[PDB]
């Protein structure tokens, strides 16, 4: 093989010079210079010391906030939940494997690598697939009666729940196993071999097809139904009493979550799949790793635009720091959301 195969992983490099070892096993110092390595092993570090208390304040102040309850809240939650399943799970692991530059956990270091990224991964997808059918139902409106309601916020998480363990999980029972990806730091399923042992030729074919190019085209086709109802555009402090105003707000973020999804996967989607088509072909370690370690700012990104473009969330996390008494006079236009302070607005 031009990338060199094992019999529980893959590392992509020649072994005509001799230096191959199991990623499991032993270091990866080849690949790189001496303090390559730190370069992840920092970056793990200085992800995971932004990434938990950014998911953990997220979820500190959701549930203890009261206005916030719509399903935008409940997945953006759901999200911030999934986010943190990684910080403290699967990064870990990375962050622990790249600080001696292999999996010191042994395969079973690789699944904690893989699990949590392909669960918290696919939570992040499918939760757009249920924000995608919200712009439907109350924007586009085939159903005028029909509305996102409190119900239909859990069983949209619990939805974006079931889709990721039906990825994750059937790898580890036989089926196509997680295998160390370019510097061997990252571990996704392997696509990189013919393994018909564990049909690792055919399972691949079943996640990019399923659990993934059925939701961009159902988030694609909100998207592109909203042609003639809600484009892009703008309006002043308030609209319909509040309503409207707050509710294109969320609009934005809803589809904005997409276009973050589409820019911190599609380049480990596009290398991950230029792998499998070409099956053990000459490429490096650097061609690969970047992809994965540059996907894994999901983690982050949900959280930040709950954050930066939804003004009612703003005003919330505020809030909890210092524990106040009352609003400001700039305000959100519907009233700011806080623990003891205003979180009401007279419904009118």
């Amino acid at each position: 093989m031009n990338g060199t195969e094992g019999p529980n992983f893959y590392v992509p490099f020649s072994n005509k010079t001799g230096v191959v070892r199991s990623p499991f096993e032993a270091p990866q110092y080849y690949l790189a210079e001496p303090w390559q390595f730190s370069m992840l092993a920092a970056y793990m570090f200085l992800l995971i010391m932004l990434g938990f208390p950014i998911n953990f304040l997220t979820l500190y102040v959701t549930v203890q906030h009261k206005k916030l309850r719509t399903p935008l809240n409940y997945i953006l939650l759901n999200l911030a939940v999934a986010d943190l399943f990684m910080v403290f799970g699967g990064f870990t692991t990375t962050l622990y494997t790249s600080l001696h530059g292999y999996f010191v956990f042994g395969p079973t270091g690789c699944n904690l690598e893989g699990f949590f990224a392909t669960l918290g991964g696919e939570i992040a997808l499918w939760s757009l697939v249920v924000l995608a059918i919200e712009r439907y139902v109350v924007v586009c409106k085939p159903m005028s009666n029909f509305r996102f309601g409190e119900n239909h916020a859990i069983m949209g998480v619990a939805f974006t729940w079931v889709m990721a363990l039906a990825c994750a999980a059937p790898p580890l029972v036989g089926w196509s196993r997680y295998i160390p990806e370019g510097m061997q730091c990252s571990c996704g399923i392997d696509y990189y071999t013919p393994h018909e042992e564990t049909n690792n030729e055919s399972f691949v074919i079943y996640m990019f097809v399923v659990h993934f190019i059925i939701p961009l085209i159902v988030i694609f086709f909100c998207y592109g139904q909203l042609v003639f109802t809600v484009k892009e555009a703008a309006a002043q402090q308030q609209e319909s009493a509040t309503t409207q105003k707050a509710e294109k707000e969320v609009t934005r973020m809803v589809i904005i979550m997409v276009i973050a999804f589409l820019i911190c996967w599609l380049p480990y989607a596009g290398v991950a799949f230029y792998i499998f088509t070409h099956q053990g072909s000459d490429f490096g370690p650097i061609f690969m790793t970047i992809p994965a370690f540059f996907a894994k700012t999901s983690a982050v990104y949900n959280p930040v635009i709950y954050i930066m473009m939804n003004k009612q969330f703003r005003n919330c996390m505020v809030t909890t720091l210092c524990c106040g008494k009352n609003p400001l006079g700039d305000d959100e236009a519907s009233t700011t959301v806080s623990k003891t302070e205003t979180s009401q607005v007279a419904p009118a």
